[PDB]
C-alpha cells in the first residue's frame, strides 16, 4: 500500500511482487486480503429508534418533565373518588407533548443525511481484474480488489481503487477527476514516474483514483492503495475525525436546562422548610396522611410552571419559514439550527471565480509586436468587445476599429487561438445563447477569433449554428493538427504539432503553436515575431512585453495574460516521445514570441456591494483562487477586499508562502490575511482550523469531495448549486446561484430571525418564571392551588404560543447590518433585563395567587376566610366546628381558579405587547407594528373564551366568569404590566445604553 505516484512501474510490480501478465496468485490475494482488508469504508453507524426515543428522552427537562409525568399519573389514580375522572388528562397531555417530540426527533432525523454515507456513492460494485487462476480478466466485486493485484479500466468504468498506472492500451486516456474537485475536464494520464513524493493528486498523472471516471481510452494498472487508505478514503476519515459543536442557542438552553433543575429542586428545598412548622406543631393523626399527595401534585404544577413546553414548537416553526424566506432568496439552508450560527459568522472564505467572478471569459486586449531596432521597440495593444462568448463584437486600436488582417503578427495570433484549442462554441436554440463547451478560458480564445477573422471570411450570411465556429473552422482547414501536446503545471503551457494541408501553406511545413503562462514561454523565446519576419528577442523587447504583462494583470484591468509562441523548426517527429509529459517543456523551447492575449473573469454586480455590506457588517471576507498573487490582489483591490492604495504585504499570502511559515506566524497570518493565492490541498481545512483559535464564526465555500473535510469543520460550510454531491450534503447551506452575493444576503436574514427568535424566547421564559412563583407563593401561603398543570400546559402551548410566533415577525431593525457580528457568548437575559422579569415575574406571581385568594377573601359570590384562615383550607371536613360554620369545598371551586387564570392570560397578551421592543417605549414602539401579533392575541383570546363557553372543556378545567366585575377585576390586576414594563423600560433613559 504506497506512495507509487513516485516509483517506477517495476518498482510497484516488484513491491507486491506480482506479474503483470498473471497477477496475483491465490495465496497472494487471501495474504493481501488480511493484512489489507476488505476495499471498502466503514459502514454506516445510524442508531435505532429505540437509541433515537431514548436519545429523544435525554434532554434534561424532557426528563423532569416526564417524572412529573408520573407523579401525576401515580397521583391521578389514588383519586379514590370517583368524581374524578378527569384526573388522567394532566398526565395523559405530558406524555402526549413528550411523545409528540420524540415522534419529530426520530422522523425528523432519519431524513437527514450525513456526506460520509455520499462518498459510498462513488464506490463501484465490480471491478475488472487480473489473477493467476485464469488468463482472461475476472469480473469481482470491488470490495473484494486487493492492493498488489492488476486491474484494467476502459472509457465506462468507475476507477474502483487508487491505481497506478502499468500501460495504457488505447492510443490515450481521460480521466473525469471531477468528483475530486468539480471540473468535468477530463485529464490525460500517463505512465511514467512522478519525482516528488510530496505531490498534490492534481500533478500525479500516472495515478487513477478510487471514485473518478475513465474519461476516454483503456488501461491497466496495479492497485497501489485499497479502501480507506485510498485519496478518497482519507477524506472519509477526515470529515468522521470531525466533530461539529452546537448552536451556541442550542448551547445556551442546554445551560437554562441545566440551571432550571437546580433551581427547582432548590424551590423544594425551600417550600420543605416554609413548612418545617409541621414537625413541632403538627401532633399524632390521619391529617397529614393527606399532605403528601400535597407537596407532590404540587411540584408537578411547579414542573409544567418552570418548563416553557411550547418554545421547541415556535422556534422550529420560525426557523421553518426563515428557511422557506431564504430559499426564495437563493439561499438553500438544509439543517434549521444553523440559521442562527449563520446570523454571527464572523469570517466569510469565498472561492472567486465560481462565485466572486462569473466565470465568463473574453478577450479585453492583445498585442503584437510592431517594431524592433536598436533598443527601440513598439508594439501593438489592441481592445476587443463583447463579453459574452457571443462571436458578436468588435477589435479596436486606440478606440478605433480595425480589419484583424491588416496586420501580419495578428493572423498567427488567431491561428494559435484556433489550432492551440481545445475548446469550442455552439448556438444553441432552448435559449438561443452562445454557449460554452470546451474550459472556460479557451472557448474564449475561440470567441476571439470569431471576432477578428483574419481572412475576413463572409459570414453574415450564415445562421448562427453556424456561425459558431467559422473563422475557427477556416483556420482549421490550414493546417493539420498531427497532435497536442497537453499543459502540465510545471512548464504551465500547452502546444499543439502541425503540419499544412498540401502546397497551399507548405510554406516551412511541421510548426508547433503554444499557449501558456507568459513567465514560462517568453523566456523559452529566443526569437520575437515583428509581423510575418522574425528577429532575435532581446533585452529591451522582453522588458517591454513583460511591463505591458504587469500592467495588463495588477492594473485596475486584472486580466489574466497568456503568452502566444510557435515553434518555427520543430524538432522532427519521430524525435519525440508523445507520452512522456517531461521532454514537453523540452520540444516547447527556443520559440519565437508572437504575443499576448488578456482576458476578464468580471466579478459579479452585487459583489461590490455585498463586500461593503460586510465591512458594514463588521464581517471579515476573504478570497481563495488560483490567480497567482499578483492578480489575486488587484482582483480583491477591484471588489474592495483591499483599497486601491493599501498596504498588503501581511494581508496576502500565497499557498506557498503559508507552508514557509511555521505554525505560529501561520496562525496569526490567518486573522490578517484576506487573500489566499494559489492554495494547495489541506489549505482551507487548515485555515479554518486558525478562525477558530481566534474564535470566530466562519463561513467557508468549495465544492469537491477535495473540498468536503473543510465545509464540514467550518461552523457554515457553503456548496455552490452546481457543486457536486458530497460538497452539498457536507454544507449547511447551498447557493441555489452560487452568487457570493447570496452569502451576505442569507447572513443578513439570519441576524433578523435571531433578534426576533431571541424576543419571542424572552417573552415564554419570563412568562414560565412568573409562572413558578404562583405555584410557590400557592405553597409557601399553603392557599388553595391557584393554577393546574393542564391549564398552565394550555397557556404556554396555545395561549401563549400563537402569540410568541407572532412576534417571530416582528419587523427587522434598520442597522441590522450595520453593527458587528454577534457574540456566541452573548447571554439571552442577563443584568437589567434578568431584573425586569424578575420583577415582571413576581408581579404575575403575586397578581394570579391574588385573583384566586380575592374570589375567596373580598368576593361577593364565594366569601372565604377574610381574616387569611383560608390557609389552613386543610383542615375542614373533620375540623368542621372549629372556626367554620359552612361548605368545605368551596376551596375546590373552580371560578377562584378560572380567576388565577385569565390574569395570566391578559398579563400574557400584554407581556407579549411588552416583547415588541427589548427598550423601546410602546408609545414609541406601538403594538400595530406587528399585525401579526395582534391578530395572534386576538385568537389566542376567543380560543380562552372557549375553555370556559364551551361544554366539554371547561369540566377539564375550571367555570366561567362574570362578564364584569369579575372580568372588570382581571383587567385591574392585569393592564397595570404595562407600565411596570414602561417603567423600568424607561429605566433606559436614567442610565444611557439605549
Ligand atoms: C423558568 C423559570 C424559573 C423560575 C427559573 O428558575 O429560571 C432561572 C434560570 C434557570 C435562568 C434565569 C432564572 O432565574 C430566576 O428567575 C431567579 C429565580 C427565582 C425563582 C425562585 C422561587 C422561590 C432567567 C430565565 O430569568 C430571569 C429573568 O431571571 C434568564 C436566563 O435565561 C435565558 O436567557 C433563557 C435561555 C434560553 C438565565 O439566567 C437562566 O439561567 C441561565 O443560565 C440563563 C442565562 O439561561
Ligand atoms: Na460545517
Amino acid at each position: 500500500m504506497e506512495a507509487a505516484h513516485s516509483k517506477s512501474t517495476e518498482e510497484c510490480l516488484a513491491y507486491f511482487g506480482v506479474s503483470e501478465t498473471t497477477g496475483l496468485t491465490p495465496d497472494q490475494v487471501k495474504r493481501h486480503l488480511e493484512k489489507y482488508g476488505h476495499n471498502e469504508l466503514p459502514a454506516e453507524e445510524g442508531k435505532s429508534l429505540w437509541e433515537l426515543v431514548i436519545e429523544q428522552f435525554e434532554d434534561l427537562l424532557v426528563r423532569i418533565l416526564l417524572l412529573a409525568a408520573c407523579i401525576s399519573f401515580v397521583l391521578a389514580w389514588f383519586e379514590e373518588g370517583e368524581e374524578t375522572i378527569t384526573a388522567f388528562v394532566e398526565p395523559f397531555v405530558i406524555l402526549l407533548i413528550l411523545i409528540a417530540n420524540a415522534i419529530v426527533g426520530v422522523w425528523q432525523e432519519r431524513n437527514a443525511e450525513n456526506a460520509i454515507e455520499a462518498l459510498k456513492e462513488y464506490e463501484p460494485e465490480m471491478g475488472k481484474v487480473y489473477r493467476a487462476d485464469r488468463k482472461s480478466v475476472q469480473r469481482i466485486k470491488a470490495r473484494d480488489i486487493v492492493p498488489g493485484d492488476i486491474v484494467e479500466v476502459a472509457v465506462g468504468d468507475k476507477v474502483p481503487a487508487d491505481i497506478r498506472i502499468l500501460s495504457i492500451k488505447s492510443t490515450t486516456l481521460r480521466v473525469d477527476q471531477s468528483i475530486l474537485t468539480g471540473e468535468s475536464v477530463s485529464v490525460i494520464k500517463h505512465t511514467e514516474p512522478v519525482p516528488d513524493p510530496r505531490a498534490v493528486n492534481q500533478d500525479k498523472k500516472n495515478m487513477l483514483f478510487s471514485g473518478t471516471n475513465i474519461a476516454a481510452g483503456k488501461a491497466l494498472g496495479i492497485v497501489a492503495t485499497t479502501g480507506v487508505s485510498t485519496e478518497i478514503g482519507k477524506i472519509r476519515d477526515q470529515m468522521a475525525a470531525t466533530e461539529q459543536d452546537k448552536t451556541p442557542l442550542q448551547q445556551k438552553l442546554d445551560e437554562f436546562g441545566e440551571q432550571l433543575s437546580k433551581v427547582i429542586s432548590l424551590i423544594c428545598v425551600a417550600v420543605w422548610l416554609i413548612n418545617i412548622g409541621h414537625f413541632n406543631d403538627p401532633v399524632h393523626g390521619g391529617s397529614w396522611i393527606r399532605g403528601a399527595i400535597y407537596y407532590f401534585k404540587i411540584a408537578v404544577a411547579l414542573a409544567v410552571a418552570a418548563i416553557p413546553e411550547g418554545l421547541p414548537a415556535v422556534i422550529t416553526t420560525c426557523l421553518a419559514l426563515g428557511t422557506r424566506r431564504m430559499a426564495k432568496k437563493n439561499a438553500i439552508v438544509r439543517s434549521l439550527p444553523s440559521v442562527e450560527t449563520l446570523g454571527c459568522t464572523s469570517v466569510i472564505c469565498s472561492d472567486k471565480t465560481g462565485t466572486l467572478t462569473t466565470n465568463q471569459m473574453s478577450v479585453c486586449k492583445m498585442f503584437i509586436i510592431d517594431k524592433v531596432d536598436g533598443d527601440f521597440c513598439s508594439l501593438n495593444e489592441f481592445s476587443i468587445t463583447g463579453s459574452t462568448y457571443a462571436p458578436e463584437g468588435e477589435v479596436l486600436k486606440n478606440d478605433k476599429p480595425i480589419r484583424s488582417g491588416q496586420f501580419d503578427g495578428l493572423v498567427e495570433l488567431a491561428t494559435i487561438c484556433a489550432l492551440c484549442n481545445d475548446s469550442s462554441l455552439d448556438f444553441n436554440e432552448t435559449k438561443g445563447v452562445y454557449e460554452k463547451v470546451g474550459e472556460a478560458t479557451e472557448t474564449a480564445l475561440t470567441t476571439l477569433v470569431e471576432k477578428m477573422n483574419v481572412f475576413n471570411t463572409e459570414v453574415r450570411n450564415l445562421s448562427k449554428v453556424e456561425r459558431a465556429n467559422a473563422c475557427n473552422s477556416v483556420i482549421r482547414q490550414l493546417m493539420k493538427k498531427e497532435f497536442t501536446l497537453e499543459f502540465s503545471r510545471d512548464r504551465k503551457s500547452m502546444s499543439v504539432y502541425c503540419s499544412p494541408a498540401k502546397s497551399s501553406r507548405a510554406a516551412v511545413g511541421n510548426k508547433m503553436f503554444v499557449k501558456g503562462a507568459p513567465e514560462g514561454v517568453i523566456d523559452r523565446c529566443n526569437y520575437v515575431r515583428v509581423g510575418t519576419t522574425r528577429v532575435p528577442m532581446t533585452g529591451p523587447v522582453k522588458e517591454k512585453i513583460l511591463s505591458v504583462i504587469k500592467e495588463w494583470g495588477t492594473g485596475r484591468d486584472t486580466l489574466r495574460c497568456l503568452a502566444l509562441a510557435t515553434r518555427d523548426t520543430p524538432p522532427k517527429r519521430e524525435e519525440m516521445v508523445l507520452d512522456d509529459s517531461s521532454r514537453f517543456m523540452e520540444y516547447e523551447t527556443d520559440l519565437t514570441f508572437v504575443g499576448v492575449v488578456g482576458m476578464l473573469d468580471p466579478p459579479r454586480k452585487e459583489v461590490m456591494g455585498s463586500i461593503q455590506l460586510c465591512r458594514d457588517a463588521g464581517i471579515r471576507v476573504i478570497m481563495i483562487t488560483g490567480d497567482n498573487k499578483g492578480t489575486a490582489i488587484a482582483i480583491c483591490r477591484r471588489i474592495g477586499i483591499f483599497g486601491e492604495n493599501e498596504e498588503v504585504a501581511d494581508r496576502a499570502y500565497t499557498g506557498r508562502e503559508f507552508d514557509d511559515l511555521p505554525l505560529a506566524e501561520q496562525r496569526e497570518a490567518c486573522r490578517r490575511a484576506c487573500c489566499f493565492a494559489r492554495v494547495e490541498p489541506s489549505h482551507k481545512s487548515k485555515i479554518v482550523e486558525y478562525l477558530q483559535s481566534y474564535d470566530e464564526i466562519t463561513a467557508m465555500t468549495g465544492d469537491g469531495v477535495n473540498d468536503a473535510p473543510a465545509l464540514k469543520k467550518a461552523e457554515i460550510g457553503i456548496a455552490m448549486g452546481s457543486g457536486t454531491a458530497v460538497a452539498k450534503t457536507a454544507s449547511e447551506m447551498v447557493l441555489a446561484d452560487d452568487n457570493f452575493s447570496t452569502i451576505v444576503a442569507a447572513v443578513e436574514e439570519g441576524r433578523a430571525i435571531y433578534n426576533n427568535m431571541k424576543q419571542f424566547i424572552r417573552y415564554l421564559i419570563s412568562s414560565n418564571v412568573g409562572e413558578v412563583v404562583c405555584i410557590f407563593l400557592t405553597a409557601a401561603l399553603g392557599l388553595p392551588e391557584a393554577l393546574i398543570p393542564v391549564q398552565l400546559l394550555w397557556v404556554n402551548l396555545v395561549t401563549d404560543g400563537l402569540p410568541a410566533t407572532a412576534l417571530g415577525f416582528n419587523p427587522p431593525d434598520l442597522d441590522i447590518m450595520d453593527r458587528p457580528p454577534r457574540s456566541p457568548k452573548e447571554p439571552l437575559i442577563s443584568g437589567w433585563l434578568f431584573f425586569r422579569y424578575m420583577a415582571i415575574g413576581g408581579y404575575v406571581g403575586a397578581a394570579t395567587v391574588g385573583a384566586a385568594a380575592w374570589w375567596f377573601m373580598y368576593a361577593e359570590d364565594g366569601p372565604g376566610v377574610t381574616y387569611h384562615q383560608l390557609t389552613h383550607f386543610m383542615q375542614c371536613t373533620e375540623d368542621h366546628p372549629h372556626f367554620e360554620g359552612l361548605d368545605c369545598e368551596i376551596f375546590e371551586a373552580p371560578e377562584p381558579m378560572t380567576m388565577a387564570l385569565s390574569v395570566l392570560v391578559t398579563i400574557e397578551m400584554c407581556n407579549a405587547l411588552n416583547s415588541l421592543s427589548e427598550n423601546q417605549s410602546l408609545m414609541r414602539m406601538p403594538p400595530w407594528v406587528n399585525i401579526w401579533l395582534l391578530g395572534s392575541i386576538c385568537l389566542s383570546m376567543s380560543l380562552h373564551f372557549l375553555i370556559l363557553y364551551v361544554d366539554p372543556l371547561p369540566m377539564i378545567f375550571k367555570l366561567k366568569a362574570l362578564d364584569l366585575t369579575q372580568w372588570l377585576m382581571v383587567l385591574k390586576i392585569s393592564l397595570p404590566v404595562i407600565g411596570l414594563d414602561e417603567i423600568l423600560k424607561f429605566i433606559a433613559r436614567n442610565y444611557l445604553e439605549g
